[PDB]
């Protein structure tokens, strides 16, 4: 005998059988998703972080003017100034009543900081996806590791258990990505020698303690201001400070699904999406599904703060009534509007808040919790201005 | 008694079941797909448009020369002009060297048709995905809602119906698009403050009536021309006119697996892969599937037009004869070529229009048409030229 | 009677079920995938190749001032100078009052080796995906064809077999890859006219006998030097070299979950991700599931070399002792390192190679063969060093 079977990938939603093999005691089988992790194939591209410039003692030359040549550094400059020759300042400095000569030079190097602030950006693919689920049948209790990448048999209570591959492996995480601290970020970094001033990327490099480091800060030698010498240039304020007040919130916050982000390994956890099928050796005669849900009524609606098109930008708080605390399931029947969560504990205290995501300012969805629902209105304010750079 | 099954996620192919309970009077159980949604998380980035030179009034000056500074405008530039065009008040007066200065300046503001013409970059990721489906069981229509983010337990007909998770949730939407009218484009846009003259995000701003806006068109302050004082300068024709002409076929129409796509919420519908699982209360003994298909035979293919590398630029046209009208699934058994629906119907007409794909010039590959096969042979062109921008 | 069940999407591990129908000899049913092509539908954005300067003849002017305009050329130059004064003159051909002139130009056009070597950049989104099931019904062979665009009945053995649509369709290939000979890429290549000297794309063209060349080499014409007139400029060597060196290693080699890469249709295979859905005509009393996997002891684990955070950079070596050569299911029980292959065979030499993923120097991992276990315990070295461009 088999018998095959499939229940949700959502931790929390329990599954729960009323097994009455004729024989006698009537079994209670229940198991259910209690986590599930998704991580990727980081492939670090490279990393930056606040640059420093750096520029040697100035060569003060007289009419006997030397050329300079170029070296291998970052971001490096050289230009030999022709009647430059600060001119005067104690003895005789070149008295060819014509022109001396001022070999500036300067480049970049990563500030002695990087190594204990800077950012990274990695190139990720799902690598594996992984769930536990604990199964409680009947007066035993274990729990059953379950992939994607394969099946897996179990023999459980004198049962035997197999739980087919997950139907998908859903990742929020992009094919390029930027891991700061604890944060992480979905962005389109430039590429490794494509970086651009005052932009997240102004220096680069694989590693911290690499040695391929690249810049392109806009570095520009001016021509020395009489008096004292030393060297003048311009620049352009580290892009990478720039980056941390534009990057706006990080994925931990915005990840769809319900699914929640983790930094140390980087993964993405609980992500609700899917399906995990089992199957037995026990006829479908002696299987009896059992569905008990909090039975809640007196749904209402009330949105506090919305913003326009940002994912999830807006906040709805559900009041309501319930029969016994438990934990329901929350959709929207709405295109208009989409939610984070995916699920939400309902507590007698009648408090449940979710946050809704929707591009039209004053949208009109419903939501809904287990089986009641309940309409939703609210006007949204546009997105946040973004952080004009270096104009 | 649980049974579990699993249709089809197409909308169109049915299930039909005949569930012989015995009791009395058999009934004919049968639930298809009508529908299916995934909208994103659009998370608007910024917008471009047409742009508009802005040149105030000129600074006439003497030979007492002025500097100018700088202002915080879109690619704001000024330049004072020593020793330009011979006039004067009084009698020359001016004197002191260069003769006149001229102060000149001109910076950037969208246009005054943004407002009701301008396209949207968003960054985007598949926030959730339902289906309806229709079951017809015995004498009674019911339409239940099924999901990714969890499963749905309904009772129809006196009978426990739970349709499990949809297996996954496929996405013909990138992790960066652009919406411009009704129309969509899977386009990996320059990030924000990064857009370059004469191409696509010209000018940037979070909103059109934000107040972030950033423009980069190249803008160069020439030197007055004798006669009338005016302001002359060099620029770069807006990207956005240019990206108009670019921007190849929207993903409307070129949307993998039959999947539609709309405008308004921005989603895509009927999206075709994978399966919707479901379980009853009755022994797969009472069990028993239907599959009544449309017998075809004397296939044959022809192809039109072909286009050689480019997201389905094949048309397909298979002629044929039906013993009944229905509606039949269509394969290519070739990975050198690709089909765009994964359905069609079948009339009595014998006509049937298809959009198939491929990367090599002169293919052969077999269409099929429910159980029915044939040959297509076809020699395609190379891809349209593109527009070179300003040279 | 119509019993449903589900297989996994893994070519090698099979299904084995032991149907013993009520009638007399009892068969043995097994079915197993052992193909999955999933094609995806490139849409040629643009090639690039090593480029080829070309400079016209020089304009060696005298008594006048030849002045140059606007070529359509690719990134056309032309500067004008008034040098070249080693003498050459004669005065019965120049017997002018001022000084020389003279007008140097070049523009760009790729290679004569474009043709035969040259790499493209294509925009890929999956297509569909199929997978070869082989099912070996009692004294019967035969091989069906299992989609995700749509299920498939099929009769075999007199009974009625129906492979539901594939869970879901998993794709290693990013929306932007890059093909060059027998090697893909996964690379957020740049646009069209977006080229950057000294990188890849430092030229583009739709096709290599296209006629939209776009160049961006910073071709820089230079003064002449007094002597023989020729035609001085400055460059940057060809970006296709220089990617050359660059790209790392290919997906073809990182590819996840097993998947192979090909690349004449250019498809993954075999890529092990989900679950196939079937059902017949047989109660779930007559179905009895077979399990008979190599029994494995004695695990040991053994990292060789290591490499940081690089997809896939460590290469793990299992030791052991098993009681039949089979094929077993490979599997990392800590996020903290995860496994490219999802399976191995076993055979009785007791050797099997690995290769593991992590980002942490120095991580400890437990890997799985079958239900062996065993932990994992290595030191890795950082990622190589980039390759600096034109500094
Ligand atoms: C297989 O798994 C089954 C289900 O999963 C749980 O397994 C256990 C082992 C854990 O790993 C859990 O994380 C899993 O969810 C097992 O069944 C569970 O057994 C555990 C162990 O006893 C039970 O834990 C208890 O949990 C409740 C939670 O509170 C809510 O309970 C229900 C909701 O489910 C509702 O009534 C209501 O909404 C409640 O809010 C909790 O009351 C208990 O916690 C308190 O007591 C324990 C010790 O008794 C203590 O550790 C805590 O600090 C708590 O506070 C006080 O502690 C002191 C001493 O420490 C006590 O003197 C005092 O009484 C406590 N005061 C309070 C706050 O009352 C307790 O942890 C759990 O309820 C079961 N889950 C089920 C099925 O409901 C199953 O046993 C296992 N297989 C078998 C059968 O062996
Ligand atoms: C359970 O669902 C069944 C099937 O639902 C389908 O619904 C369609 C719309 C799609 O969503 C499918 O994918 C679903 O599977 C229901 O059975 C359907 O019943 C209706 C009516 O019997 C059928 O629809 C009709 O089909 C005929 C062809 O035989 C059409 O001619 C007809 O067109 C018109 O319909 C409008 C209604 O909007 C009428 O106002 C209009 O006059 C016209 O009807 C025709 O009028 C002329 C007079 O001018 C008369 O001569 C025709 O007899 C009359 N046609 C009929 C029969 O309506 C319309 O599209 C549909 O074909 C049936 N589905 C099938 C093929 O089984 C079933 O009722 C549902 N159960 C319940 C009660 O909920
Ligand atoms: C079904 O496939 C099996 C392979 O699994 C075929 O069996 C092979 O039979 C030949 C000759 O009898 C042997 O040399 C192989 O070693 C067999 N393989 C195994 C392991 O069984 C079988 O013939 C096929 N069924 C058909 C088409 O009759
Ligand atoms: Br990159
Ligand atoms: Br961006
Ligand atoms: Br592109
Ligand atoms: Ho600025
Ligand atoms: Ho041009
Ligand atoms: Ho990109
Ligand atoms: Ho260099």
């Amino acid at each position: 005998y088999e018998h095959s079977t499939v229940m949700p990938n959502v931790v929390g939603f329990p599954y729960k059988a009323h097994i009455e093999r004729p024989g006698y005691s009537p079994l209670t089988l229940q198991m259910q998703v209690v986590e599930t992790s998704l991580e990727p194939t980081l492939n670090l591209e490279y990393i930056t972080c606040e640059y420093k410039t750096v520029v040697p003692s100035p060569y003060v030359k007289c009419c006997g003017a030397s050329e300079c040549s170029t070296k291998e550094k970052p971001d490096y400059q050289c230009k030999v100034y022709t009647g430059v020759y600060p001119f005067m300042w104690g003895g005789a400095y070149c008295f060819c009543d014509s022109e001396n000569t001022q070999l500036s030079e300067a480049y970049v190097d990563r500030s002695d900081v990087c190594r204990h602030d800077h950012a990274s950006a990695y190139k990720a693919h799902t690598a594996s996806l992984k769930a536990k689920v604990r199964v409680m049948y009947g007066n035993v209790n274990q729990t059953v590791d379950v992939y994607v990448n394969g099946d897996h048999a179990v023999t459980i209570g004198g049962t035997q258990f197999i739980f087919g591959p997950l139907s998908s492996a859903w990742t929020p995480f992009d094919n390029k990505i930027v891991v700061y601290k604890d944060e992480v970020f979905n962005q389109d970094f430039p590429p490794y020698g494509s970086g651009q001033p005052g932009r997240f990327g102004d220096i680069q490099s694989r590693t911290v303690e690499s040695n391929d480091l690249y810049a392109n800060t806009a570095l520009k030698l001016a021509r020395p201001s009489p008096g004292m010498v030393h060297v003048p240039y311009t620049q352009t304020p580290s892009g990478f400070k720039y980056w941390l007040k534009e990057k706006g919130t990080a994925l931990n916050t915005k990840a769809p699904f319900g699914c929640q982000i983790k930094t140390n390994p980087v993964r993405a956890m609980n992500c609700a999406v899917g399906n995990i099928p089992v199957s037995m050796n026990l006829p479908d005669s002696a299987f009896t599904r059992i569905v008990e849900a909090p039975t809640i009524i007196d749904l209402t609606c009330t949105v506090a703060t919305c913003t326009h098109s940002s994912d999830f930008g807006g906040v709805l708080t559900l009041t309501y009534k319930t029969n016994k605390n438990g934990d329901c399931s929350v959709h929207s029947h709405s295109n208009v509007a989409t939610l984070q969560e995916a699920t939400a504990k309902v507590k007698t205290a009648g408090k449940v808040t979710l946050h809704f995501s929707t591009a039209s300012a004053s949208p009109s969805f419903v939501v809904s919790l287990c089986s009641a629902r309940a309409t939703c209105s609210a006007s949204c304010e546009p997105p946040k201005d973004h952080i004009v750079p270096y104009a």
